[PDB]
């Protein structure tokens, strides 16, 4: 996150780390949301490699003991069937993590709520990112969870020419484009919580942002918009 702000430790505890194991360590690459005591929601594109996932609850520093985590292996991997890796354009930027463990509820870790099927935001509506990612273009992870105000942008204006054009589809919710806060790489499949009727909700899985940088004016932070895929989400969690 560009022109974040440190999170306070319990204010998004839906928020996971998707860590990748390398060497003798493990490595942060992504966001998620923990979704069920054993699933968590993440992009496609965070999971296109054939590495060793594991999921970090209770996270808050990367580097540090915080005393509330919970570690848990990646058991089953569901991407969306119509995801393309060298298409991000077109969509379907989601994936469902099954864990290997049910994990513990408490103030640190809960159920992300996601909206009703088909929900579409108002331009303009009050939402944060979340996530560990860069905190400049080209620069490097956070060690602290970061969070930044980034107002929706309606899709009429997001496709139109100065912004994304053809490239955003309504399959997505555009966020930021002011030139100073964004997503950025590290982000990736983490949440777009929205406050609607008084309370927060995930209404994006953190996609993408332009190739020239990751806070660029008129280039909001795109997110798959998961009111579109309720029903996905149900019948892969049903079946699984
Ligand atoms: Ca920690």
């Amino acid at each position: 996150v560009v022109g974040g702000t440190e999170a306070q430790r319990n204010s998004w505890p839906s928020q996971i780390s998707l860590q990748y194991r390398s060497g003798s360590s493990w490595a942060h690459t992504c966001g998620g949301t923990l979704i069920r005591q054993n699933w968590v929601m993440t992009a496609a594109h965070c999971v296109d490699r054939e590495l060793t996932f594991r999921v970090v609850v209770g996270e808050h520093n990367l580097n540090q003991n915080d005393g509330t985590e919970q570690y848990v292996g990646v058991q089953k991997i569901v991407v969306h069937p119509y995801w393309n890796t060298d298409d991000v354009a077109a969509g379907y930027d989601i994936a469902l993590l099954r864990l290997a463990q049910s994990v513990t509820l408490n103030s640190y870790v809960q159920l992300g709520v996601l909206p009703r099927a088909g929900t579409i935001l108002a331009n303009n509506s009050p939402c944060y990112i979340t996530g560990w990612g860069l905190t400049r273009t080209n620069g490097q992870l956070a060690q602290t969870l970061q969070q930044a105000y980034l107002p929706t942008v309606d899709y009429a204006i997001c496709s139109s020419s100065s912004y994304w054009g053809s490239t955003v589809k309504n399959s997505m919710v555009c966020a930021g484009g002011d030139g100073v806060r964004s997503g950025c790489q590290g982000d990736s499949g983490g949440p777009l919580h929205c406050l609607v009727n008084g309370q927060y909700a995930v209404h994006g899985v953190t996609s993408f942002v332009s190739r020239l940088g990751c806070n660029v004016t008129r280039k909001p932070t795109v997110f798959t918009r998961v009111s579109a895929y309720i029903s996905w989400i149900n019948n892969v969690i049903a079946s699984n």
